[PDB]
């Protein structure tokens, strides 16, 4: 079985027609299970679409809009699952395939198979040329309760085309009162398993045209089978080894390629609020984000950070690269468009734990009496230095006290805390406990004088080690 994804774009279309149907070809053909939505809009005249013929199964909705050919060929399409719903309304949409001064547009509907519409409503409007589809019973369909041919004879008034072999088979309203779903005739011996989606061939779960849950080999179950199955003799819940995960409507032994478990379920990535471990285990700190840093990627052209880049460390609990802060990012660039930073906005890195390469502060808001917006950072990892230092705090007469509370390790390089003359608390601070290696060393200069600290009464907390402290209070301690 072929499996695909589907998209997103409702209305939208390419510009050149061709490619609009090009894509569609390139999302479609070959595959049989529409991991999502099946939107064909847009589309031109004379385009050979008989490689929808493929398709069996689509989990989201059906979009059929502003179209222009003359048949529909999804005569193996059997169930529309509706996860997700056009507009939040429909399951299957057919509207507007028509186009102006033109007799083109939309004919019949090649929907013979289609007997299963799990969720959401049918959408059937505006289709100009459109014949048959007005006969069709979507009740019998749909789970939750101009001059046009004539159906043939035998189709008693219910067909998607004009021939004997174009009526609608009924499943559900033709059925014995006994059946629990559906059904493959209108005697009591002919229900369908109540797993069936679609109709059946027989009575067993591996007689269905399609499943109503899940498809574990060929049969159609509630659920997928365990990790563990309960022993009624031994009272244990004893290892399945025919244990499977849900991937769609289907059970699989294996996820497919990059995918994560997420509570026994095949996902494309872990859920807000969970972390791939590949597993999604909920997150122990604030969920892990990598960030390119300043020099990195995405801000290889960047010097600073500034009003115009501030956004991209929105949620980063990791920098991969340096966080640099001038003169020209904290107080605009006036050659530039560049406005200087709302120093509220330095609130976002109170999610970075981690800095790969350095710190570089050459400027600071005024206002801003420490560094408590990196409150969170863990470690400094140098392994990237500006002139040999991954810490630089330079020439900042507004800063009081540092407030790295969580600050436990610098990896590599240097320390440069220097003319910053209303810093206290900094002389308390022994570097050798966060310095990795033998070679680290501190360029401690020109700061407020340690004596006059202690006048002030600028002290660590009566809890804290011999170690010290990076501000006031009992929270700001090293160990
Ligand atoms: C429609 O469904 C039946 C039963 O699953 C299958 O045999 C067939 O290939 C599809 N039918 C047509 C008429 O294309
Ligand atoms: C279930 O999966 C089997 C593979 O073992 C596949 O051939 C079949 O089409 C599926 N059955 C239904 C009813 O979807
Ligand atoms: C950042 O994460 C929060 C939840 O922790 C969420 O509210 C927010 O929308 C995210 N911001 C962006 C820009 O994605
Ligand atoms: C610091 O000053 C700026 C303007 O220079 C302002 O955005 C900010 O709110 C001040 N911080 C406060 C009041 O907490
Ligand atoms: C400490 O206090 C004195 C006296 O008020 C003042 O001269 C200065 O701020 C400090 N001393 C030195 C040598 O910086």
């Amino acid at each position: 079985q072929s499996v695909c994804a589907g998209t997103e774009n409702k209305l939208s279309s390419l510009s050149d027609l061709e490619q609009q149907y090009r894509a569609l070809r390139k999302y479609y053909e070959n595959c049989e299970v529409v991991m999502g939505n099946l939107e064909i809009t847009s589309i031109e005249h004379n385009r050979d679409l008989s490689f929808l013929r493929s398709v069996r199964e689509v989990t989201g909705y059906v979009l059929v809009a502003l179209n222009q050919f003359r048949y529909l060929p999804l005569e193996n399409l059997r169930i529309i699952r509706g996860t997700k719903l056009y507009e939040d309304r429909y399951a299957l949409a057919i509207f507007l395939n028509y186009r102006k001064d033109g007799n083109f547009g939309l004919q019949e509907l090649g929907l013979k198979n289609l007997t299963e519409i799990l969720n959401g409503g049918v959408y059937v409007d505006q289709n100009k040329f459109l014949c048959y589809a007005d006969t069709i019973h979507w009740q019998d369909i749909v789970r939750n309760p101009s001059g046009c041919g004539r159906c043939h004879k035998s189709c008693t008034g219910r067909c998607w085309g004009p021939t004997e072999n174009h009526c609608q088979t009924l499943t559900r309203t033709v059925c014995a009162e006994q059946c629990d779903g559906r059904c493959y005739g209108p005697y009591v011996s002919d229900c369908c398993h109540r797993e069936c989606a679609g109709g059946c061939s027989g009575p067993k779960d591996t007689d269905c045209f399609a499943c109503m849950n899940f498809n574990d080999s060929g049969a159609c179950v509630t659920q997928c089978p365990q990790t563990f199955v309960y022993n009624p003799t031994t009272f244990q819940l004893e290892h399945n080894f025919n244990a499977k995960y849900t991937y769609g409507a289907f059970c699989v032994k294996k996820c497919p390629h990059n995918f994560v478990v997420d509570s026994s379920s095949c996902v494309r990535a872990c859920p807000s609020s969970k972390m791939e471990v590949k597993m999604c285990k909920p997150c122990t700190d604030i969920c892990p984000k990598a960030c390119d840093g300043i020099g990195t990627g995405s801000l290889m052209s960047a010097q600073t950070v500034d009003s115009s880049n501030i956004d991209k460390f929105i949620n980063c609990t990791k920098i991969n690269g340096n966080l640099i802060f001038l003169v020209t990012g904290i107080h605009g660039d006036p050659y530039n468009a560049i406005e200087a930073i709302d120093p509220e906005k330095l609130n976002v890195f109170r999610t970075v734990r981690e800095i790969t390469g350095f710190l570089n502060i050459q400027s600071w808001p005024p206002n801003m009496t420490d560094f408590s917006v990196f409150s969170n950072l863990v470690t400094i990892g140098g392994r990237v230095l500006y002139s040999g230092l991954s810490l630089l705090i330079l020439k900042q007469q507004g800063i009081t006290s540092l407030q790295f509370q969580s600050l436990k390790e610098i990896s590599a390089g240097n320390i440069y805390i220097t003319d910053n003359s209303n810093l206290c608390y900094y002389h308390t601070i022994n570097w050798t406990t966060l310095f990795s290696t033998i070679n680290q060393r501190i360029v401690i200069r020109d700061n407020r004088k340690a004596e006059n600290c202690t006048a002030e009464g600028m002290v660590c907390n009566h809890l804290c080690s011999s170690d010290g402290c990076w501000g006031p209070g009992p929270d700001q301690c090293l160990s």
